[PDB]
């Protein structure tokens, strides 16, 4: 039946990343004072700006490279162990570019989240903003959701709409979506720490 | 259900054994907004593909079959020589050896090839001579994922090419390479941008 993830405040948070680190930056700025989590480590699979931002904020960085393990299954086993060594309560995938495998999700399903710049299940994939623009919707949005076995498929945690303006291009639309995407992620992490989450079918309530 | 994630901007290693014409189409395309870069070329022999790779200042590694004690040993060594460049995609571009189970155990799902016939018709190394001898009126090119030995992995992209009266092997092969070059460059970009999902034998990007 249901999956219950208990409250965890003050939460130990692990961010997984491969890219720019801007969501990472958004989470480091917010996790101060009474914010009910702290970033305890950043995991990357390659040298990247996110690793740099993490080190500059005195956050431990662990690296697990696909090229150092004999296959995808063994990499899944190793990322899982390197992440567990930090005992997180929550894992944010923030620009991470590897699919999290069966072993990782066996351990961290319910506690792992991702953000997407459309109102899932509309516009999944890497071109969510450009697609929403080509499709001619007037309303798009940002989604935070639990990571499951598929990509963009997990139980939804929080959503907020964002208008498409006349004459918007991709860039101007994307930046508008990113403003909301950042707040939504920050609020979702706090809420999961404070209240935990229950999942019935595919529906996630705090 | 095989799922390979997007990798743009992707690190490409191209493996080659011959002319380097497919390779050159990739080198020329893979700049700017193209969602990938060629980071290394691997060859199992001296060939024009390796020379073309040095002209564009791309590192070349060479793993010759004769330099190892067994087909198995060669397979381990080429896999390691490739993994060293941390590729996101491995493109087989006139590469003349079966890629072994060790290579596929690391790279299956991320390895692709262009074949000058419309698979499953005319597989193997003489797909063009075979298509001609059979007397088909429509042949083509197929970009597909590479799998175990002779087997054809999920088809990524295909495009047809007419056989014309009086064609010989050469003119027909030249017509198909024109389509191969475009199709490969388009498929690498799509694979890099979108990744791939496989249901049954069917691949979607
Ligand atoms: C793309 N293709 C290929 C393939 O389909 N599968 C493997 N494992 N490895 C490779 N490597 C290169 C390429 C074709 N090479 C060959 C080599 C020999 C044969 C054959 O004996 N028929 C068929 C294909
Ligand atoms: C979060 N998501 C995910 C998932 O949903 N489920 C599993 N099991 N594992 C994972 N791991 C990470 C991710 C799936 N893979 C990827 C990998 C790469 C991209 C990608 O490069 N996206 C582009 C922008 C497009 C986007 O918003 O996805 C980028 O900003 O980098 C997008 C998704
Ligand atoms: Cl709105
Ligand atoms: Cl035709
Ligand atoms: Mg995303």
């Amino acid at each position: 039946e249901p999956l219950r993830v208990p409250p965890s405040a003050p939460a130990r948070l692990v961010v997984l990343a491969s890219g720019t680190g801007s969501l990472l930056r958004s989470l480091l700025d917010a996790a101060v004072g009474d914010y009910p989590a702290r970033v305890v480590a950043v995991g990357v699979d390659r040298e990247c700006r996110a690793a740099e931002i993490a080190a500059e904020a005195s956050v431990p960085v662990f690296t697990v490279r696909l090229a150092d393990h004999p296959s995808r299954d063994a990499w899944d086993v190793a990322i899982t162990a390197a992440t567990a060594a930090h005992e997180p309560d929550l894992v944010v995938s923030a620009g991470f570019m590897r699919i999290l495998g069966p072993q990782f999700l066996s351990r961290f399903y319910g506690r792992t989240l991702n953000t997407h710049p459309a109102l899932l299940p509309a516009f999944p994939g890497t071109h969510g903003v450009a697609d929403a623009l080509a499709y001619g919707v007037k309303v798009t949005g940002a989604t935070v959701h639990l990571v499951d076995a598929g990509t963009d498929t997990g139980p939804i945690l929080a959503q907020q709409p964002v208008p498409v303006l006349d004459g918007d291009d991709e860039e101007t639309l994307h930046e508008r979506i990113k403003v909301t995407e950042r707040r939504l992620l920050v609020a979702a992490v706090a809420a999961l720490a404070t209240h935990g989450v229950t999942v019935v079918g595919r529906t996630a309530t705090m």
